[PDB]
């Protein structure tokens, strides 16, 4: 799996900004490859956001990037948003299931 | 859930950031309301990683974050890492989704 982040920062509208995610985000949940993705929003500096994309390899992520239609979404986020994008390999990683699984083991186990 | 990211960069050994940071990912594992965790390193410039950890709350993670087991762990990457951290919340997320799904019309 990669790791696409992208640090956004906000030079719009935020309302507009998310509603036009949406359609990207929409887009790429079709997208040969795509795990799952999340647009965030720091807390601490509203204009800060992440968009963080888990995808099954490089060759898919390359793949949707260069569809059209996927394009011109994300092309209508220009002057919404800077980017700062960063492709990034998983180097330590604790899996949802494996987090639940070390629980319930400790707590069902009885030692 | 909230998402806590910090964006880190590194500034000493990554080979030791890695193995210390082991320590922090094994004792986020532990605390209540921990749903998931990655460390990732970009492949564009490999001085940046980012910490991605999802919690069911800000609660929870408040108050993970006051472990004097946690503030052990996170001291020992001193020197190794800067960190630039937002605790943020979901503004919108998806999965895969069905190709199909749409025309069964249920």
């Amino acid at each position: 799996a990669v790791v696409f982040v992208n640090k956004l920062t906000l030079i719009g509208d935020a309302e507009e900004f998310e509603s036009r995610y949406e359609a990207v985000g929409a887009f790429m949940e079709t997208q040969p490859g795509l795990v799952r993705y999340s647009l965030v929003r720091s807390t601490k500096d509203d204009s800060v956001y992440f968009n963080i994309a888990e995808w099954d390899d490089e060759d898919t992520f390359r793949k949707a990037l260069a569809e059209p239609e996927f394009r011109r979404r994300l092309d209508a986020l220009t002057g919404l948003i800077k980017g700062e994008p960063h492709l990034s390999l998983p180097v330590r990683q604790g899996r949802a299931a494996q987090v639940l699984e070390n629980l319930y083991f400790q707590g069902h186990h009885h030692h």
